[PDB]
């Protein structure tokens, strides 16, 4: 199932989601509504709400509480962007200016808090304490993960298995929760629930790995990870497999939290070791674990589209 | 029922509150840990959790989930101060944003662990209103206005209101009792913020930023024409830096501080009056005492 056909199957749910997002931008304070509109209409893929919508349909859900959770998921994600952009001091995202470049840091942080607290209101109104517990843990764990990276020294000598552990237990948890809570809301089976949960985790993992490799895929939002010496998978691979010169270069970049001027050198180092392809290969295995976790659910068009999203994510 | 007797009656409860704060705030990052220390060993009289703990007790609660409510309210407060410390071009922005995100999100985890949907409805609405209000205040430095009570309600009162109310709710209190606690928190919160506004002309940021607070507005409406003009243009300019002396002259000569404390006293009486719906206990006596203390600076 290609993107076009996934979009076609999902179109009416996704349009209910678009409506439900725009509905909740209803403050007296216009700055909230305009900054929120600014970011939500900017071309987002809305893959997290897409996964939620699909999962509920994949386990037979007939109502439209799933549109609601998809919308609030896109709100959580939106709030995490607005904060990421302020933290990472970014001026551009997706071709154009960021919320903080356009409106400033304070409004960015504060409209993000509004947006997060609204999603938590939307979630409460669905009346599942279980979903609230799962979702509110996933967000706190992501925020904890950000404070760790900030306040500490990146360990260049992290094991690969411990790197994946960070993704499984923290960075992908929104993807995990998007699928799982949708399942829980549809009264799904415990087997089905664990299936969607593992699919979300694995797809988000695959997605995180591809995003990281794509950050180095230049010549067409490229190079930011190496500029701040961020210890991602492809960069660490080149450090372990490159020449001790390349290694030591990539090492000082991670130790400084600064790899400015280093892009082309690291590209050549990566290209020699096959680091990008090897990351694309690690990602494929994640996509297959996601696809395999779904086999516990009925064979449906919605299941095909989830399987389709996983293949698409790993190009 | 003075401050020290209120502290001793609320002591065992506050020990649980303090432990829950340190429990939820031990991290592998030291900034977070030190924060917990500064909260529990903080300088102030922490009336927010004290109200949360007393509101429950005063409606028959014998459990210990009101300790979680107390803790999470103080988390909400703390995280909102952290996000206020974020600035634009002209403990950095990154750490204020992220540590405040960690704390706010943990507060939501703690709310939801109590297992009440009613509490979560109310607590999630109050925090949304607060966040909305911070953004209003932002729009207000960009376009000042000399109105009139809606800012302080969102900035301060709403969270006192939710703290009293949800504690009531969590003890399965009567709807009458819920309303009395809820109003008690709203009126005490309002009185608290009015007292705080008046104490700022005594560290002094409100005037530096040309913030239209109650004492400054009163002086603009009752002061001589020159004082009126001076104040109006500091508010609309967003800058009263160095004007303290002539503003204080204006406030003293037409009674702006005293009039503000009096209006705070009025709100505190209302808080007390909402509480007469509850049973007569030492817990209610202590709630009543907090309202008096809040409005004697
Ligand atoms: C009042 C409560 C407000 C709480 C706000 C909740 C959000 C937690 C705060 C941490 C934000 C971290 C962003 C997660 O990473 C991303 C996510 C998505 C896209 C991205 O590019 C990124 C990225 O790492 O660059």
């Amino acid at each position: 199932m290609n993107l076009e056909k996934i979009n076609e199957l999902t179109a009416q749910d996704m349009a209910g989601v678009n409506a439900a997002i725009l509905e909740q931008l209803n403050s007296d304070v216009q700055l909230i509504n305009q900054l929120g509109y600014y970011i939500v209409s900017g071309g987002g893929k809305r893959i997290r709400p897409m996964i939620a919508v699909l999962a509920a349909r994949a386990v037979g859900y007939e109502g439209n509480a799933h549109v609601t959770i998809a919308a609030l998921i896109e709100f959580i994600h939106t709030a995490t962007l607005l904060h990421d952009d302020v933290v990472d001091e970014s001026d551009m995202r997706r071709g154009k200016a960021t919320a903080n470049a356009a409106f400033g840091n304070a409004a960015s942080v504060l409209v993000g808090d509004f947006i997060y607290t609204r999603a938590f209101q939307m979630m409460t109104s669905l009346g599942s304490l279980k979903v609230l517990e799962v979702m509110s843990e996933a967000v706190n764990v992501i925020a904890e993960g950000e404070v760790l990276q900030l306040m500490n020294v990146n360990d260049p000598d992290i094991t690969e298995e411990n790197y994946m552990r960070v993704i499984y237990s923290k960075t992908a948890r929104l993807f995990e929760a998007a699928a799982q809570c949708s399942g829980i809301l549809a009264g799904c089976t415990p087997e089905e629930e664990k299936g969607l949960q593992d699919y979300g985790r694995y797809l988000g993992t695959a997605f995180q790995l591809i995003d990281d490799l794509l950050d180095y895929n230049a010549d067409g939002n490229v190079g930011d990870d190496l500029n701040e010496g961020k210890p991602t998978l492809p960069l660490l691979h080149a450090m372990h497999h490159g020449t001790p010169e390349q290694a030591q270069m990539i090492r000082t970049a991670i130790e400084q939290g600064n790899g400015r001027h280093l892009l082309e050198p690291v590209l050549e180092a990566m290209n020699a070791c096959g680091s990008l392809e090897w990351t694309r290969q690690r990602a494929e295995e994640e996509a297959d674990k996601a696809i395999a976790a779904l086999q516990v659910l009925p064979d449906t068009p919605w299941r095909e589209a989830l399987i389709g999203l996983a293949h698409i994510a790993v190009q």
